[PDB]
């Protein structure tokens, strides 16, 4: 493949005083950009959810269940906290197989209804990156939905590589 590369750190916000506490529980995926996301008509990609448990040790259990082949499928990982809050690596990394290296940055966040977090992996020695815009409900304004766009579009990503998942009941409630 061909990718857009991934952009300097730089370009990268970081949630002043982030607040792990009050980032904890459910989030719906209302936007998605990166530069292995693609637009797709045939099979518009499905809204999931990921929740955020906050451990006794401060690192989080991130559960993500998506509504797929009439199933519920559920993918865990570990965040552990990074260099300042609000930045995370991926634990056990070893048990991902091909994955060198994982970063988590939220971007910005009110907790109680949206975020935005940067995602940074090396997988088979490919650099790959996403944007995450977070909803406590399955709806957000236009407004936060334009701030998402032009963000991704900062870090090099155009159009079709920023997708909205269309809300669904399966799973996620
Ligand atoms: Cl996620
Ligand atoms: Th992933």
């Amino acid at each position: 493949s061909d990718l857009i590369p991934a952009p300097p750190l730089s370009k990268v916000p970081l949630q002043q005083n982030f607040q792990d506490n009050q980032f904890q529980g459910k989030w719906y995926v209302v936007g998605l950009a990166g530069n292995a996301i693609l637009r797709e008509d045939k099979d518009p990609q499905k809204m999931y959810a990921t929740i955020y448990e906050l451990k006794e040790d401060k690192s989080y259990n991130v559960t993500s269940v998506l509504f797929r082949k009439k199933k519920c499928d559920y993918w865990i990982r570990t965040f552990v906290p990074g260099s300042q809050p609000g930045e995370f690596t991926l634990g056990n990394i070893k048990s991902y197989p091909g994955l060198t290296s994982y970063l988590v940055r939220v971007v910005s966040t009110n907790y109680n209804q949206h975020a935005m977090v940067f995602f940074k992996k090396v997988s088979q020695n490919r650099e790959y990156f996403k944007i995450t815009l977070y909803g406590r409900t399955k709806e957000l304004t236009s407004e936060l939905k334009e701030n998402f766009i032009r963000f991704s579009k900062s870090l090099g990503l155009p159009e079709n590589h920023i997708v909205f998942p269309v809300p669904i009941d399966q799973c996620i409630d």
